[PDB]
DNA sequence: TGCTC
DNA sequence: GAGCA
DNA sequence: TGCTC
DNA sequence: GAGCA
DNA sequence: TGCTC
DNA sequence: GAGCA
DNA sequence: TGCTC
DNA sequence: GAGCA
């Protein structure tokens, strides 16, 4: 439910600023919110202080932030669902896609009907303290008939081979045309109270 | 094709300004463009200088203004097509609907596949120089996957009972959230050259 | 072969300047050259001083301007030929497409193998001195493996129902990213001699 | 994945500057990027501090540098793939070719479909600290329908006879018309921050 | 002479 | 449309 | 150029 | 309708 | 960023 | 390699 | 808050 | 990225 590092010290990390990728993907620490452009790869870092057990997996799911929409399943808008921008793996209705993995599992929960994408947990490269997974959002937050300007939260969860929760972290996400511009807007607004 | 008053002096007239209906529907003479809000009734006046022959009809059709999109059929966006805002007569994909008539004909041309709505031609009320038909546009000009910010033209045509063209007139239309504001914008822009 | 107005006073006319369409399509009178962007509709005007005989047609063909390449058939480059930007009528290898006509004939000459597109000749609308046909070029002049920076000429020909030549006119064409910029470049260069 | 010298101290070395070959092939140390011309032989040096086991091989593969294109297989553009500039060994679609070896293996991975070229590992000549392999790139980085201006990375890997990874190094590559000019451009840009 | 901002 | 590619 | 107050 | 999105 | 002189 | 494309 | 220049 | 939408 809430952030939970668990026994493996699991938590998320984000790309450093001033890199050019900032144009299509920029993270705001004070807001713990990611600003990105539709269909652009977003590098998310996975940090663990202990090696997860064999067969551990990483799930990504999107939920609406406000309790007023909490129960509504987050899916692509009717327009993009038909856009035919498929990669041959992600179903057309899924908002979140993983990039760089030829064997992701795209699921729909039998009871909640929520979408999620699962990928095997991979340890960091030699000399690295974290592992990077690339995600892509296939609709803008303002998409009519879709998120329709409702903020969402991306929930990342580390699970063992049997599905048991090992760790969980999350961040807000805004998919828009100008991440840089919009990020500044929400940051100076927030700063107005500091 | 182009404006054609024909033998009956057929042409369109629009609502006078300063009426309150101006908020949801306001016409710009200099631009010969109608600014209106989605699903709001727009009164269009039909003027003839001679009584049309028995069984004459009035057709309304939407086409894209620019030759770059001219051939593309104008239809509602994927979102509104599923909105379930039907009146029980207009098919869900039609942009233009007639209001106030219990027997309109909603058609799709066999060759062009363009939509149109036909209503019997009605003469003016006693002491009136024109007849008023009420139209409604079921998508905003900016609708994604629909008109997607492409300006359109509404073509009104007077035809006899056999479908022969008697007269034809047209006007530009912009379906938006703030007709008044947007109309001012395009008018002062245009005025910049006067 | 060369310009030939014939008995019908046939010749071409081009869009007036200062219209916005100028961004994607602008004609240079001094150069008798059209500057346009790939896949953008270009309005070409057909002028006749006498009504062509019944069943007359209008053909458009592209040839290389320089005698060094004159014999080479003008076709799309290998990349765009596979782009899948078809309209369902124009074969993928044809450079020139007609827009706004549901019944064009796309041909390949049995001996020269040159492409051309034929459309029925249509008279001007009432009160108009010319008829407008919309053409589109599906490759840039600089396309590698295609025109590869070799200037071409578009040949427009008025033919009767039997294929006999009634009239013929032509103009140079440059398909590029910035018609306005490039047109200025070739015009001030040419003006350098005036 | 990342650079890995392994137990044999494997790493790459590049041609010294001021040699004339610099015109068609010049390496930028600060950028660890190679600037070269299409189809020109590029000498790459292989350095090991210990003799690789018998039957060791050297593989070269091209991948896109940005995660946004990471998954896309790097191949020649549609035009050059048909150019018929084959050497009788390298398949027409492969970007990278080895020069000077009559027995190279050109492969396509069964799962990723990525191309690579393998050659037997050869030790340095007597009195030499490194072995030189000659590679050639068969498309420009700007090739339309190909790399289309997307930077790539050439991955060199030392493997034993069974395919096990022994070492791996990499460098960026830009295939262009003027390596010298372009290299200066990216270097003074980078220097602007030093 | 095409592409990014 | 300007600046860079 | 649409949405919240 | 104004201000923000 | 590729091509002509 | 410079200048133009 | 997305799109054109 | 700026200005307009
Ligand atoms: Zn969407
Ligand atoms: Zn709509
Ligand atoms: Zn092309
Ligand atoms: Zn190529």
């Amino acid at each position: 439910q809430k952030t939970y590092q668990g026994n493996y010290g699991f938590h998320l990390g984000f790309l450093q600023s001033g890199t050019a990728k900032s144009v299509m993907c920029t993270y705001s620490p004070p807001l713990n919110k990611l600003f990105c452009q539709l269909a652009k790869t977003c590098p998310v870092q996975l940090w663990v202080s202990a090696t997860p057990p064999a067969g551990s997996r990483v799930r990504a799911m999107a939920i609406y932030k406000k309790s007023q929409h909490m129960t509504e399943v987050v899916r692509r808008c009717p327009h993009h669902e038909r856009c035919s921008d498929g990669d041959g793996l992600a179903p057309p209705q899924h908002l979140i896609r993983v990039e760089g993995n030829l064997y992701p599992e795209y699921l729909e929960d039998r009871q909640t009907f929520r979408h999620s994408v699962v990928v095997p947990y991979e340890p960091p490269e030699a000399g690295s303290e974290y592992t990077t997974i690339h995600y892509k959002y296939m609709c803008n937050s303002s998409c009519m008939g879709g998120m329709n300007r409702r903020p969402i939260l991306t929930i990342i969860t580390l699970e063992d081979s049997s599905g048991n929760l090992l760790g969980r972290d999350s961040f807000e996400v805004r998919v828009c045309a100008c991440p840089g511009r919009d990020r500044r807007t929400e940051e100076e607004n927030f700063r107005k109270k500091e």
